[PDB]
């Protein structure tokens, strides 16, 4: 039906952090919730039907490993209201806290992660923007998926950088950089800090990440697996239920 | 919009509990997944409204102490797709494994449990089945309500409030349930040890003569739980506060000590 929360039922809090898109509050709703309010004041009724389509799309994802959607608000400002996850995100854990993750729990992240990815390409939804920093990890152990309904290029697919160029396959590239950050410690062109350098290299394949950078611990069974997803070709990368079969036998 | 999931995308494993209510299997569906399936020949439409009901009930929740329904079947047997929860049940916890928990940790249940029953009755749904049975511990600490079923918007007497003992079932009724479930966590007993006969119970908590001791509280339990749960067992329907109420006490406690 309508899955619209009435003004004044969400108790807004902490401001915890902006995006290109919305500013994210902790609120109080039933529990504890994530508000994000869109960049917009005014109700605007065709920008508002244009926020409405992206609810559609955020209201057919029910599944574990997708941050879960709540509910919707109209009135104090257009907002997006979702769970509220403990914890940091997978950006945080791997280059902001330094916290050593056993080998075990690495891949289980990425299985978890291929389990939302390849959910989102059964409902036939293209994440976007797929990246640690969007892969919240609830208590520790449980990956959340968000952030898909002068930006990152990291994680970004070469024929997304030349300019449809947004697929299935464009995610598939984005999950390879997630399990590079997650076998290699780090991110990708770390010795070359330069974001148009990166562009204009990883865009002609000139470069391409870096995998003698993966620790010994790393299974050559998926140290294999990111070359799939890592591939400039694109049409020679491995769908997700084809991804997510092959890491799930690693246990 | 449509949550069918249409038949060869499940596959369907190791069962864990069965019946005439549908019996429930360990599936595989982009990951680990629960089914709830009719092992029968042809469901004449007598199934085809509980079914029905429940996909309804199911469809309308998105909270994280609510278990996460995922789909259903129409095609061959009846089945409702569900998240995977790895663990017990909160009956397991208090009573069948003897394991022990902190007044910290307790009161945290009661909490997680007040926030999926206050977001049940703001939906206008009510529960009319809440046990330590129906709530989860998945991740060995975070609650999920489940088991709709007798949902809507022998074995369960204990929970049972006397107008429904002696439409009985309201939110009313949850609450009544919500007490009893309290009292197992600042317990860690079941209700009217006493009495070992159904027809005992049955008779008493109608009549209005029986209520839980709750001389059994544990030391460590705060005064404020104790009177709360007091209010949630109120033989007299009106007399019992709402999940809002309920809700905010808990949070306070949670956070005072
Ligand atoms: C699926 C809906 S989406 O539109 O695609 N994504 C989305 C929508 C609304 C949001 F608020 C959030 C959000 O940032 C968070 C949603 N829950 C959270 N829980 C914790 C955090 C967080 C992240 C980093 C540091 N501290 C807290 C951040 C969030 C969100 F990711």
């Amino acid at each position: 039906d309508d899955w619209e929360i009435p003004d004044g039922q969400i108790t807004v809090g902490q401001r915890i952090g902006s995006g290109s898109f919305g500013t994210v509050y902790k609120g109080k709703w039933h529990g504890d919730v994530a508000v994000k309010m869109l960049n917009v004041t005014a109700p605007t009724p065709q920008q508002l039907q244009a926020f409405k389509n992206e609810v559609g799309v955020l209201r057919k994802t029910r599944h574990v490993n997708i941050l879960l959607f709540m509910g919707y608000s109209t009135k104090p400002q257009l907002a997006i209201v979702t769970q509220w996850c403990e914890g940091s995100s997978l950006y945080h854990h791997l280059h902001a806290s330094e916290t050593k993750f056993e080998m075990k729990k690495l891949i289980d992240i990425a299985r978890q992660t291929a389990r939302g990815m390849d959910y989102l390409h059964a409902k036939s939804i293209i994440h976007r923007d797929l990246k640690s920093n969007n892969i919240f990890l609830h208590e520790d152990n449980t990956v959340k998926i968000g952030d898909f309904g002068s930006g990152s290029i990291l994680w970004m697919a070469p024929e997304v950088i030349r300019m449809n160029p947004y697929s299935f396959q464009s995610d598939v590239y984005a999950f390879g950089i997630v399990l590079y950050e997650l076998m290699t410690g780090q991110l990708p062109y770390s010795n070359i800090n330069n974001r148009d350098q990166i562009i204009e290299m990883v865009g002609r394949g000139s470069l391409s990440p870096d995998l003698s950078k993966v620790r010994s611990n790393c299974p050559k069974r998926m140290k294999r697996l990111m070359a799939e997803c890592l591939k400039k070709k694109r049409d020679e990368r491995p769908s997700f239920p084809r991804i997510l079969a092959e890491i799930e036998e690693l246990a």
